[PDB]
């Protein structure tokens, strides 16, 4: 179903959501999921969309970062609970984004479309992910 | 007129207000376009006056960004107007330096000193390129 990227991607969220200990994976640990540490390699996150778009891969971070504190920190019974019905979304619309693209396994990529219009960091110091336009652009000139 | 350096220079302004989707062009493209790419031969980035004068061209990119972000609009059909009265002051000054100089183009260095003479951050402590004194120190170690 999902790709080696997409799967990566996904373990991490998991594995986020019960390593700060949140009541749910959310699109938040899924953005923390793609900025899995600053790694040269780091096609989602310091070689992303974003940071060839219009915002610093570093602020963005950071904005991550306060919302992961920002979701509650429980005990290990509540924590992680479900992928959520957030996640069921974003990714039922990443499948859907696949048959857009004619590609049979998910792609992070896909991944981080269904993710990025779910979310938005309106802080007047914006985040939020560069549209689509920047976001697509910079996708389609992934390696290649 | 210019020579290939400042149009350079200024062609990248000129993208950067569309990059950005804005109908005119500011100083704050400008400076953008003075710090696109990590090329270490870009005086108005890394071989630069900034460092000379014991400034963070870094910084200053940070700087540079705050500002881009409260740029107010990105509309696409607006973009894409004008140079703006801002910068046609900006230019006239850089050919009033020619003349000071007895320089048939404007060059780079040209461009880079007439923005300056109309650039700010508005900060007191600026982290600014190093202010003009220092840019004539500097600038002057160029052509002759």
């Amino acid at each position: 179903q999902f790709t080696e990227r997409a799967l990566t991607i996904l373990t991490l969220a998991q594995k986020l959501a019960s390593d700060h200990q949140h009541p749910q994976l959310q699109p938040i640990h899924i953005l923390a999921a793609f900025i899995e540490t600053p790694e040269d390699g780091s096609v989602p996150y310091l070689q992303n969309l974003i940071e060839k778009g219009r915002y610093d891969y570093d602020l963005f971070k950071k904005v991550v970062n306060r919302n992961l504190v920002r979701i509650p920190q429980q005990q290990p019974a509540p924590a992680e609970i479900t992928p959520s019905y957030a996640l069921g979304k974003v990714l039922q619309d990443a499948a859907k984004i696949q048959k857009q693209q004619k590609d049979s396994f998910i792609a992070q990529d896909h991944i981080l479309f269904a993710l990025f219009n779910d979310s938005s960091i309106q802080q007047i110091f914006k985040e939020a992910q560069v549209d689509i336009e920047a976001i697509k652009q910079q996708a389609l000139e992934l390696r290649g």
